[PDB]
């Protein structure tokens, strides 16, 4: 029901994925909004390079500041494509999450705390996707994956 699992990384992680997301699997994040956070993601990486950055498949982007709102992009050869925003976000600094991302055939379905947050179809095969970064101004407890 989860495996390979990951606790309490030190941010920024960033960390290869065991298997291959698949449509029907689960990546299951558990983390904490620090009081003083600006924005934090998780990105669905192929590779892991810095300079140059990889490419992110998948670009979830919290952010706090204003009324709050996710960003959703992606990124290739260093420039980032068009991007999805969602207005109406479940997270809180100084409040708890479990942030599930699905992979479906044609899209990620991404639930927090078992409610639906935002769709965002794939632009990459994510069969490509082999790392998982997570970065900014978040405290993770676990990583987890269901694969298939
Ligand atoms: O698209 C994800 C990408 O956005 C960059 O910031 C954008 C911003 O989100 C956009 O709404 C604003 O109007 O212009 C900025 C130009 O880049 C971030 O810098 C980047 O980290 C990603 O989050």
């Amino acid at each position: 029901n989860l495996q390979n699992i990951i606790y309490n990384p030190v941010i920024p992680f960033v960390g290869t994925i065991p298997d291959q997301l698949d449509p029907g699997t689960l990546i299951v994040i558990r983390g904490h909004v620090p009081s003083d956070a600006d924005r934090f993601q998780v990105d669905l990486q192929n590779g892991s390079s810095m300079k140059p950055r990889a490419d992110v498949a998948f670009h979830f982007n919290p952010r706090f500041k204003r009324a709050g709102c996710i960003v959703c992009n992606t990124l290739i050869n260093e420039k980032w494509g068009r991007e999805e925003i969602t207005y109406d976000t479940p997270f809180k600094r100084e409040k708890s999450f479990e942030i599930v991302i699905m992979v479906l055939k044609d899209k990620f379905q991404v639930a927090v705390n078992g409610k639906h947050t935002l769709l965002y179809g794939h632009r990459i095969g994510p069969e490509k996707i082999d790392t998982l970064g997570i970065y900014g101004k978040v405290n993770i407890h676990s990583i987890g994956f269901s694969f298939s």
